């Protein structure tokens, strides 16, 4: 029945963001998309069905959905319209999401901390932290 990844399941709303604009610059997002994407207040809906995890983000800018099995690479179109190759694993209770494209890489870690879901993103040393709470 239950799995350790069940502490991520639910509906989550963004409550704070730090340095996201700079992270998006590093990733290569252009001005207009950065401004509109940075303005978004996404909710994230995380569900599990068997081995398949689904993460949906809903906002006024774009809605995105990925479904995956841990440790099994998939192709993803990101909200900023990159086409990337992604792998997501669980490493000591942290969901680790690596995206690779055009010889570049970025890592997005998701962890439960108290009542929050904390998202830490890094690209070439540029960092962002986004904090979600249950909706
Ligand atoms: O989870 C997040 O809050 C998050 C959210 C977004 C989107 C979701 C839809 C509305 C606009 C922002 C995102 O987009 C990708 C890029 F940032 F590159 F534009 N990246 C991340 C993150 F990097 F942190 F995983």
């Amino acid at each position: 029945g239950s799995h350790m990844c069940d502490a991520f399941v639910g509906t989550w709303k963004l409550v704070s963001s730090e340095n996201f604009d700079d992270y998006m610059k590093e990733v290569g997002v252009g001005f207009a998309t950065r401004k509109v994407a940075g303005m978004a207040k996404p909710n994230m809906i995380i569900s599990v069905n068997g081995d398949v995890i689904t993460i949906k983000s809903e906002s006024t800018f774009k809605n995105t959905e990925i479904s995956f099995i841990l440790g099994q690479e998939f192709d993803e179109v990101t909200a900023d319209d990159r086409k990337v190759k992604s792998t997501i694993t669980l490493d000591g209770g942290v969901l680790v999401h690596v995206q690779k494209w055009d010889g570049k890489s970025t890592t997005i870690k998701r962890k439960r901390e108290d009542d929050k879901l904390v998202v830490e993103c890094v690209m070439k040393g540029v960092t962002s932290t986004r904090v979600y709470e249950r909706a």
